[PDB]
């Protein structure tokens, strides 16, 4: 999210009270990318392609074992 | 305070009781003014008012010095 902030009297130096100028405003931004490159992974099948696994569990996410 | 005296009549000379006239009666009064002319004196200030001094003691009222 684009970010503004301005800072306080209290903060500003006398000095700046006497140039009449104020300083330190802060602004932040992302900025978006466009696409230039892609690759692609294509596959071909020629015979009865083999039967797939069987299982119908909810794939679990990473292995339980850890210390 | 407005003042009146009268003199007593052993102070009366003689010649006034034969002239039948009082002397020497004697009041006082202090007038009033009305004013003039004023003058003023002002101040501006423009940065931060420098800090004052943080003395909190009754002020004395003359120098002590003294022969």
């Amino acid at each position: 999210d684009p970010t503004i902030i301005i800072p306080k009297r209290a903060n500003i130096p006398t000095n700046d009270l006497a140039a009449r100028i104020l300083r330190d405003v802060k602004v932040e931004l992302v900025y978006n990318n466009s696409l230039h490159y892609v690759k692609i992974r294509a596959s071909v099948v020629l015979d009865r392609p083999a039967g797939q696994s069987t299982n119908a569990q909810t794939p679990m996410s990473s292995s339980a074992v850890g210390v």
